[PDB]
């Protein structure tokens, strides 16, 4: 049963699309042929489809239809290709019908069969060579400016069936004629100046096919039908593939719509770009559907957040998804025109690749705050021990099991990962620059304390036996290891505050300084010391025995003695000096406000002031003048 393409009235039938798809499966692409008959009412044009293709239009507009089976001497024949037939009465009056029934004719098939009688050919009278100029004049205007500019070597074949061939005039003989008057009509056609050089071969294929006698000769009628047939699909000899409109079979109901509209409303009507917009169009529509078929099945995964991340198991999902949206794409798509067909993957590629870049980056950076979180910690856990390189080693396995693991999921390199490492990077050197601050700072205060701790037992030995060069040993000592602290800590420096760590733990030294000997030399303590200077020399023998007092000249010299052994010592421990009598200035004027704890008025070389002085005098005689008292009760 056949479809009207195309009625009286110039419209386009809706109803086309579905007629196609059920006569042809999502196998056909481009294996289609589409086959034109054209010409003046009842000459035999529907009942040679009927017969040669077996397709069931009416015998005594544009009619489009399926056709089952070719009738060849091989019986009902089933070609590969699928075969679309259609039947164009350009006549019923109108010249405009024929002209547009042509051009539509012309920009959709590959064949165009045109049945002339015999003793009638050459000759409109029942043939028309106005029929035939008219083809000749819509092809020109058809493919004369593609043929000129590309060289394209498209043709259309002309198949000519002679009805009621007779046979006293050998086929042959009819062929010959008819072909010189086809050239000679095409070489005097009105042409464009410089297509005048085209003959009617660069635009034509002919053949002939005679037909017998349909009512006096019907068994023979039958016959070469037949013939025909096995031309067509059994010997495969009259379909080329240069004749082939590139428009799988898929794209062809809105080619077809769209070169009627534009032929319908004398539009210019250009084939080559007509065929590019409807492969743009379909693959673009192919792309969509993919990419949504793509999407829902995405969801389903990619806020699923999830558990464990695998980066292999699932860097390879990635992959998966983008390779079925591929092959579904390929499935349908390739068969369009190459350019369009791989322009149009890449459209889909570089969609696919951003909605698989989201998954990318969260699974990307939750490997970084998780390792960057581990970094930071035996960062600490290396409690300060040679972070000299010890920063560069952990820094390198870090940032390169990252590159390991997120590789895995980028694409051969599709998903770009120089974004996230130089994240990663940053991250790194503004947390090194954290705790360096922190081991900076922790270096200055444990040097400082063994600094003190070396000092404080520098001024106690000193104690023991003071001279006018004991303030001398005790700088000595100071300055010695004051000096011994810098330009060796194993970290990243900034010879700026590698060096302000040394330029005040300098001052917390010279602060130290200042606070030990004044703990070391209270009041309380001087006072102590006193008290035991006197004592060895007035309660021991220089043996160190206990002494046994008999006289009381004895008594009285030796207690003298003992006082002065005592007293000679607070000269010097009251008073910061050097045997050249130089006070001992610190380095840094402390006691001033902000360079204190920018850093974090008296006298530092004051150990002992005028008022406490005057009360250890008081206190050292009350005690040594009891003292001796007593020694003295225990005489008589
Ligand atoms: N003598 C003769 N008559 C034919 C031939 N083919 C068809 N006819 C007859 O011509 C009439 C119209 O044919 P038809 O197929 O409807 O021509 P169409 O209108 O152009 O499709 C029918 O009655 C056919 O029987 C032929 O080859 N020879
Ligand atoms: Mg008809």
């Amino acid at each position: 049963d056949a479809i009207q393409i195309i009625d009286e009235n110039k419209h386009f039938n809706t109803g086309i699309l579905d007629y196609i798809n059920k006569t042809s499966p999502a196998d056909v692409g481009n294996n289609y042929h589409i086959i034109s008959v054209f010409g003046s009412q009842s000459t035999g044009k529907s009942t040679l489809l009927n017969r040669l293709f077996n397709t069931n239009f009416d015998v005594m507009g544009i009619w489009l239809a399926y056709s089952p089976v070719v009738s060849t001497t091989l019986g009902h024949t089933t070609s590969k290709s699928n075969i679309l037939v259609m039947d164009v009465e350009g006549t019923d009056e109108d010249q405009d019908f024929e002209r547009k029934a042509a051009l539509f004719a012309l920009s959709t098939s590959e064949v165009l069969i045109i049945n002339i009688w015999e003793t009638q050919v050459g000759l409109y009278q029942g043939a028309n060579m106005g029929l035939l100029k008219t083809v000749f004049e819509v092809n020109l205007s058809l493919f004369g400016k593609s043929k000129l500019e590309t060289h394209n070597d498209h043709k259309v074949l002309l198949l000519i069936v002679i009805r009621d061939h007779v046979g006293v005039t050998p086929v042959e003989s009819l062929a010959k004629t008819f072909t010189l008057d086809l050239q000679n009509m095409w070489s005097s056609l009105a042409k464009p100046a410089e297509l005048e050089h085209l003959q009617f071969a660069d635009f034509f294929d002919v053949t002939f096919h005679a037909l017998n006698h349909k009512v006096l000769q019907p068994k023979e009628f039958g016959e070469g039908i037949n013939r025909l047939g096995d031309r067509l699909v059994v010997s495969n000899e009259l379909f080329k593939p240069e004749y082939h409109h590139d428009v799988p079979i898929d794209g062809w109901t809105m080619y077809a719509e769209r070169c009627w509209e534009q032929i319908e409303t004398n539009k210019d009507l250009d084939l080559p770009t007509q065929q590019i917009l409807v492969a743009q169009f379909k693959c673009d529509e192919i792309v969509e559907s993919v990419f949504q078929e793509f999407l829902t099945k995405y969801q389903h995964h990619f806020k699923e957040v999830d558990a464990a991340p695998d980066f292999e198991e699932l860097g390879a999902l990635f992959a998966d998804l983008r390779q079925d949206a591929f092959e579904d794409y390929d499935a349908s798509a390739s068969r369009y025109n190459k350019a369009v067909y791989e322009q149009k993957r890449k459209k889909l590629r570089w969609l696919i690749n951003d909605k698989l870049k989201e998954v990318f980056d969260v699974h990307a950076k939750n490997l970084c705050n998780t390792l960057l979180e581990k970094f930071e910690k035996d960062l600490v856990a290396l409690k300060g021990k040679d972070f000299a390189v010890n920063v560069k080693t952990l820094s390198t396995k870090l940032v390169e099991d990252v590159n390991f693991q997120v590789s895995l999921m980028s694409l051969q390199g599709d998903l770009s990962l120089d974004e996230i490492i130089l994240a990663l990077t940053k991250d790194i050197d503004a947390i090194v620059a954290k705790q360096q601050v922190v081991e900076l700072n922790s270096i200055v205060n444990k040097s400082v304390k063994k600094l003190s701790a070396s000092l404080s037992k520098s001024i106690q030995f000193e104690l023991g036996d003071p001279n006018e060069e004991t303030w001398d040993n005790v700088l000595q000592q100071f300055k010695g290891v004051y000096e011994k602290f810098g330009g060796d800590f194993g970290l990243g420096t900034s010879s700026t505050q590698n060096q302000q760590a040394i330029e005040k733990f300098k001052f917390k030294s010279w602060c130290q300084f200042y606070d030990v000997t004044h703990k070391l030399i209270s009041r309380e303590k001087l006072l102590a010391l006193l008290q035991d200077r006197f004592d060895d020399k007035f309660r021991y023998d220089e043996n160190g025995l206990p002494k046994l007092y008999l006289n009381e000249q004895d008594l009285e010299k030796t207690f003298a003695v003992a006082k002065q052994h005592a007293l000679q010592v607070l000269p010097i421990l009251t008073f910061a000096k050097l045997a050249d009598g130089s006070e001992i200035v610190p380095d840094y004027d402390i006691f001033d406000s902000k360079l204190r704890e920018q850093f974090l008025d008296h006298c530092f070389a004051e150990i002992i002031t005028e008022q406490e002085k005057l009360e250890v005098l008081a206190k050292f005689k009350k005690e040594v003048d009891a003292k001796y008292i007593e020694t003295k009760r225990s005489i008589v």
